[PDB]
DNA sequence: CGCTAGTCGACAT
DNA sequence: TCGACTAGCG
């Protein structure tokens, strides 16, 4: 996530109900509906304890978009980046202390605190996702596997014209270039719009409200694929990307200092952190619904050389993606662990 | 003013 | 997990 966007940018931001979308097609980034109700039960999933009250949790939101007369494309996170397994495991690392010192704490009398111990340690697995999967499919609502981070195939969704909105708690969404990002939205509609063409609306947001130029300013902020610069945050760059009228990022970069009046060196390694952070945002691989087949989230540029972005996610066959994405493959053990058929009645 | 790093709440009784 | 919020500091 893009920390401190979503106030940066507060004029492009608009108090809407879902209403608005009826007859029209919604995506939604699952996992926050899992997460807040995972909370609910995080004892009884901390201690492996059998439940399905978040089962219910999302499914109370699903019903919420169809009385709406809303379709609803649930998209779901697939296998890990390789550019983040070491950041997947440090936090998997505060998840497992949270969870051993939060029994602790129970062994020590107090529960308040380690209700916040307890509600660290959630860790969305695919097999809970799963029963989301078929708790929707149940009801008729199409759900897509994304091949590695939902993020990329939703901005996918929406950038292709299968949905006209996003819903997400996730300001990343903007940084893949989504139209519209509705954010904040509660069990009965109450969310907050985002317009990617009503970024313009922000005053200090300046001329960064090209696509391009937006996700410079949000990578230089600092990102999950690269941190920032010490001392550089959104304005900063926001700032550097302003008074640069140089088509060349890396020039701007190396200039960085420049253009802000400070003793900034760049790493030349850096500079790679942020090319392969480009071509992640760019680049990501995501999955058609319409053709079943692996692409980029963008087509491929003529500069750029598509064979050495494996850190964007590895290709594979074509079936085994439309089996991934249909949840009928486990993402870790490559196993059939459903035979779900969308033909046979995204 | 801007940025860093840490805290805190979410759900829900 | 992510944003909101804030003390501390350039
Ligand atoms: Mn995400
Ligand atoms: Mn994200
Ligand atoms: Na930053």
């Amino acid at each position: 996530g893009i920390q401190g966007l979503l106030q940066f940018i507060k004029e492009a931001s608009e108090p809407i109900h879902v209403r608005k979308y009826k007859g029209q097609v919604v995506a939604v980034d699952t996992y926050c509906w899992l997460h807040k109700g995972a909370i609910a039960c995080a004892e009884k999933l901390a201690k492996g304890e059998p439940t399905d009250r978040y089962v219910g949790f999302c499914m109370k939101f699903v019903n919420m978009l169809l009385s709406h007369g809303i379709k609803p494309i649930l998209v779901f996170d697939g296998c890990t980046l390789p550019s983040k397994k070491e950041v997947e495991r440090s936090r998997r690392e505060r998840r497992q202390a949270n969870l051993l010192k939060g029994k602790q704490l129970l062994r020590e009398g107090k529960v308040s605190e380690a209700r916040e111990c307890f509600t660290r340690s959630i860790n969305i697995t695919h097999a809970m996702a799963h029963k989301v999967i078929k708790a929707a499919r149940s009801q008729g609502v199409d759900c897509l596997v994304a091949p590695y981070e939902a993020d990329a195939q939703l901005a996918y969704l929406n950038k292709a014209g299968i949905v006209q909105a996003i819903i997400t708690e996730d300001s990343d969404l903007l940084a893949f270039g989504c139209k519209k990002v509705i954010l904040k939205m509660d069990q009965f509609g109450n969310g907050l719009e985002i317009d990617q063409a009503r970024l313009g609306m922000c005053r200090q947001l300046g001329d960064v409200f090209t696509e391009e130029k937006f996700r410079y300013m949000c990578i230089l902020s600092g990102c999950d694929y690269l941190s920032s610069l010490r001392g550089i945050g959104l304005a900063k760059a926001c700032k550097v990307l302003r008074l640069a009228n140089n088509p060349d990022i890396v020039k701007v970069i190396k200039k960085i200092g420049h253009y802000l009046k400070m003793n900034i060196t760049v790493p030349e390694d850096y500079i790679n952190g942020f090319i392969r952070a480009n071509n992640t945002f760019l680049y990501q691989l995501v999955f058609d619904p319409i053709k079943r087949k692996l692409i980029p989230l963008n087509a491929y540029e003529d500069d750029v050389d598509p064979e050495t972005l494996s850190y964007a996610g590895q290709y594979v066959d074509d079936s085994i993606a439309l089996q991934i994405a249909l949840g009928n493959k486990d993402i870790n053990t490559f196993e059939q662990i459903d035979d779900y058929n969308p033909d046979t009645a995204l």
